[PDB]
DNA sequence: AGCACA
């Protein structure tokens, strides 16, 4: 099953492309989702399971196309991306 | 801390 993280402290200038060039140098990457509300833009980065998705957050965390300090926040999503 | 798409 597909695993899905979340991403925060991005900035609102930040590439799709530039998103996807960080989490696709990690194995198992199928999908991402950039969304963006009143401010600054979060992420949505689906893996093609867990222990890629868990493999790929610890190795971006704090990873420095951020707004405040310590670099990208990632957190597990509360639920997994929508199939197709 | 802040979690959308269908």
């Amino acid at each position: 099953a597909a695993s899905t993280l979340f991403v925060a402290n991005l900035s609102a200038e930040v590439n799709e492309d530039t998103l996807r060039g960080v989490f696709k140098a990690f194995s198992g990457f199928t999908r991402l989702r950039l969304h963006n509300k009143n401010g600054s833009a979060v992420a949505f980065v689906e893996y093609s399971d867990l222990q890629k998705a868990t493999q790929a957050m610890i190795s971006l965390q704090g990873f420095q196309t951020a707004n405040d300090r310590g670099g990208l926040r990632i957190e597990y999503a509360r639920n997994k991306m929508a199939d197709v």
